[PDB]
């Protein structure tokens, strides 16, 4: 072929290259039968590539025949010795093959530098081997990297040792794979009684000599560990430095780096976190080197450790002192390029605000969500995803909203492309793009919009609705939810339990784990009173199965305390219901103390947020007291969903209300509704304005008390309209002061 003056130079450059180029010219026809010019330019860049393309004239035509591939060709006839091994090869793989070893092992093996011999190696002691118990694709991994006879006779050699001392042929393969395995696998016969005497496992040991450098790594742990001990480190610390590639020059760089870093303000735990990662070597030499400079630029102690202290941590540390002023540019402030940077692959994530975040403005998006896209795991990967979907992203109409929403989270990268590959097919089912925005919108959302139309017409045909499912897999952990629901319907379903009951549970964020609960203390719980309605309540809240476990923990002493089996149903049954059932076993005494009944307790701790209702009452109830509100007041106020904030209001805007004439009546009756809170805010903030329009107290105290917020609100817009429109104020208070007060304002202020 038309060999440019750069192929040709390239190949003279090898002893005896003017000789193969000629040998190419004039053997040019023969070789294309056999080779394309890509695989011949291959074998070419080798030393003495003439015999090797003699070699493959000659071998090559029955090598094909006997099922040997162009890229086998090229594997073994491309390396030295290639001639000698593709020889092998046609003299060997009839007896190879008889052994089991198929066509892809033996062009493995005699893919080595003196394949040849690697090749008659493994004739010679298959038997062996076989009779030992390995097969013949260990033989190969034995066999690779060069490892050739030398690798096959270390471990028959060491292996019947090994065998006595707890080690298993997985364990021997694995180490033997490596380059210098073989070496190894000696280091750990000499070493391993010293090791466990020092008190490694065999299973640290095998980790630690599994990887390249292992042998090194071996000696570094008995070495250096002694000095290490004395400088506080666990085994089980040195161990997992150890464990990692590169783990020697790790441990040698805590022994050599650490009393420098400790002088600086680094923590031992901290100098063995950034150790304990892959490239922790170079992380802890990075720190020494760059911290002054990274404190010059205002970046804290905690935060260089933090960032050092992840994988890619030397990378993150060098990436951000080169970045940070270009960041600064543009007006990133300190704090979202540590985030940016602060986890693992921090440093590409920086890279690719720099490189992709100019074109990421200009389609509209801002510092904030550009921060909260690349401020996570695959930061990088989440951005440049964007830019590659989208304008497939925009074609399919998903808002910028959407794509910082399904990209903002850990595998945002992955929700982009499931969203694009699996929405259109979930939209045919039936299925709305806001609700696939919302599956796709948590972490692991790729496998929830998976899980959907995997499971979407079974589903639907046993009963659940589409709605259901997108409610279910709509949470995070919704695939392994739908899952759940998909393998336990029929159970819960022979059990009692209803189609919505299943829902409801299922639901909910934990929700795979709530509904096994369900099945596994469902009899447990009507064995101590409480019924299948009472469990669905329990466990159909976020953090359902904690609310089930502290129902099971607790009934028992609340019971004595004077509890029944509705209250601890009532309070345990709504979010936080585990908190706040330990909250009622932990204040009740108290309670009891300051007059407030079994009842009033049950009623404060009995909705949402209980847990600081209870609270609320407990730091507040001696103010109010003093202020002239009765037990009954304080348990109607914190006694509803938001009691907590109702109460802090009534104490912080109470006098004032009562200075402009509010009676504390009045003041009770406006806060002890939900949404109190809000009503003694509007009072307090528009109150005076009503007033002085013509409104009195009394008007006004009606509709805060049966309107809310709300409808004071809707009397505060509309009001000067209605009176200009000659309606009274016996009529506007009527028509606001009720449930739906601001839409029935709405109603008559229409025609004007």
């Amino acid at each position: 072929l038309n060999l440019s003056p750069l192929e040709r130079s390239k190949i003279e450059k090898q002893y005896g290259g003017a000789t193969t180029l000629a040998f190419i010219s004039n053997k040019q026809n023969e070789l294309a039968q056999i080779l394309s010019r890509a695989d011949i330019l291959k074998i070419a860049s080798y030393d003495c590539a003439a015999h090797a393309l003699q070699a493959v004239l000659d071998c090559g035509p029955m090598l094909g025949k006997r099922g040997f591939s162009q890229s086998d060709i090229v594997k073994i006839a491309g390396n030295i010795g290639g001639a000698q091994a593709l020889q092998a090869v046609l003299d060997l793989e009839s007896m190879l093959g008889k052994r089991g070893f198929s066509r892809d092992d033996i062009a493995k093996m005699a893919g080595n530098i003196g394949g040849a011999q690697t090749l008659q190696a493994v004739l010679d002691l298959e038997s062996a081997f076989r009779e030992r118990g390995f097969s013949q694709a260990d033989i190969v991994k034995i066999a690779g990297n060069n490892g050739g006879a030398q690798a096959l006779y270390s471990v028959l050699d060491v292996e019947p040792t090994l065998g006595k001392r707890g080690f298993s042929r997985a364990d021997i393969v694995k180490i033997a794979g490596n380059t210098g395995g073989a070496q190894a696998l000696h280091t750990v016969l000499d070493l391993e009684p010293a090791l466990g005497k020092r008190g490694f496992s065999r299973i640290d040991i095998v980790k630690i000599a599994a990887n390249n450098g292992g042998a090194q790594a071996l000696h570094a742990v008995l070495d250096l560990g002694p000095t290490l001990r004395e400088c506080g480190f666990s085994q089980a610390t040195i161990a997992k430095i150890a464990g990692n590639i590169g783990g020697a020059q790790a441990l040698q760089m805590v022994l050599d780096l650490g009393p420098a870093l400790g002088k600086r303000g680094f923590s031992q735990a901290t100098i063995a976190k950034i150790a304990g990662n892959i490239g922790g070597a170079q992380a802890l030499q990075t720190v020494l080197d760059l911290e002054p400079a990274l404190c010059e630029r205002g970046f804290s102690q905690a935060t260089i450790a933090k960032m050092a202290g992840n994988n890619g941590g030397a990378q993150a540390l060098q990436t951000v002192l080169d970045l940070e002023p270009a960041l600064r540019k543009r007006d990133f402030r300190q704090a979202d390029i540590i985030k940016i940077a602060g986890n693992d692959g921090g440093a590409q994530a920086l890279q690719a605000v720099i490189e992709h975040g100019p074109t990421l403005r200009q389609h509209g998006f801002n510092l904030a969500d550009i921060v909260k896209m690349a401020g996570n795991i695959g930061g990088a990967q989440a951005l440049q995803a964007v830019l590659d979907l989208k304008p497939v992203l925009d074609e399919h109409g998903f808002s910028q909203p959407d794509i910082v929403k399904m990209a903002g989270n850990i595998g945002g990268a992955q929700a982009l492309q499931a969203v694009l590959s699996l929405g259109p097919a979930l939209r045919e089912r039936g299925f709305s793009q806001p609700d696939i925005v919302k599956i796709a919108g948590n972490t692991g959302g790729a496998q929830a919009l998976q899980a959907v139309l995997d499971l979407e017409l079974t589903l639907v045909e046993h009963g659940f609705s589409q709605p259901d499912i997108v409610r279910i897999t709509g949470n995070r952990g919704g695939a392994q939810a739908l899952q759940a629901v998909l393998a336990l319907e029929l159970t819960l379903r022979e059990r009692g339990f209803s189609q919505p009951d299943i829902v409801k549970i299922a639901g909910n964020s934990g929700g795979a784990q709530a509904l096994q609960a369900v099945l596994d203390l469902e009899l447990t719980f009507r064995e101590r009173g409480f019924s299948q309605a009472d469990i669905v309540k329990i466990a159909g809240n976020d953090g359902g199965t904690q609310a089930l476990h502290a129902v099971l923990d607790l009934e028992r002493m609340l019971g004595e305390r004077g509890f029944s089996r509705a209250d601890i149903v009532n309070v345990a049954g709504n979010n936080g219901g585990a908190q706040a059932l330990k909250a009622v076993l932990e204040h009740e005494a108290t309670l009891n103390e300051r007059g407030f009944s079994r009842a009033d307790i049950v009623k404060i701790a009995g909705n949402g947020g209980g847990a600081q209702a209870l609270k609320a009452v407990l730091e507040h109830e001696a103010t109010l007291d003093e202020r002239g509100f009765s037990r009954a007041d304080i348990v109607r106020i914190a006694g509803n969903g938001g009691g907590a904030q109702a109460l802090k209001a009534v104490l912080e805007h109470g006098p004032t209300l009562n200075e402009r004439g509010f009676n504390l009546t009045d003041i009770v009756e406006m806060a002890a509704n939900s949404g109190g809170a809000q009503a003694l805010k509007a009072v307090l903030e528009h109150g005076p304005t009503l007033r002085q329009r013509g409104l009195s107290l009394i008007d006004i105290v009606e509709i805060a008390s049966n309107g809310g917020a709300q409808a004071l609100k809707a009397v505060l817009k509309y009001g000067p309209v209605l009176m200009q429109a000659g309606r009274s104020n016996e009529e506007i208070v009527h028509v606001a002061a009720r449930r739906g007060g601001a839409g029935r304002i709405r109603k008559m202020v229409a025609p004007l």
